């Protein structure tokens, strides 16, 4: 039972998360250009709201390396709702089993930072 490397986006909007081809792959100075693809997975936690009933909370998008976390098996690009795909350029179509997924028990969250150039899309934010 694992973890993403990163903290997620917050889906503070309406729409569903989306990059433009070349962005989104979350910053990391232990991996290498070949290792700059993955996806995000949607995640929306239900809680008791304050009028006693239950509720969704905004939805996170965590970032996964290409064959790594709850999607391993899926190959870059297929098609499944609340998965999304981003890869910078340069980087290998193949699985990333050597960064994996992240223990909490003896690793920290590295926060998502995007490069500079990179904006999030509409009603998005890392928190």
């Amino acid at each position: 039972n694992t973890a993403s490397w990163f903290t997620a986006l917050t889906q503070h909007g309406k729409e569903d998360l989306k990059f433009p081809r070349g962005q989104g792959v979350p910053i990391n100075t232990n991996s290498s250009p070949d290792d700059q693809i993955g996806y995000y997975r949607r995640a929306t936690r239900r809680i008791r709201g304050g009028d006693g009933k239950m509720k969704d909370l905004s939805p996170r998008w965590a970032f996964y390396y290409l064959g790594t976390g709850p999607e391993a098996g899926l190959p870059y690009g297929a098609n499944k709702d609340g998965i999304i795909w981003v890869a910078t350029e340069g980087a290998l179509n193949t699985p990333k089993d050597h960064i994996g997924t992240r223990n909490p028990a003896n690793n920290a969250a590295i926060v998502l930072q995007l490069p500079q150039g990179t904006t999030l899309p509409k009603g998005f934010y890392a928190e």
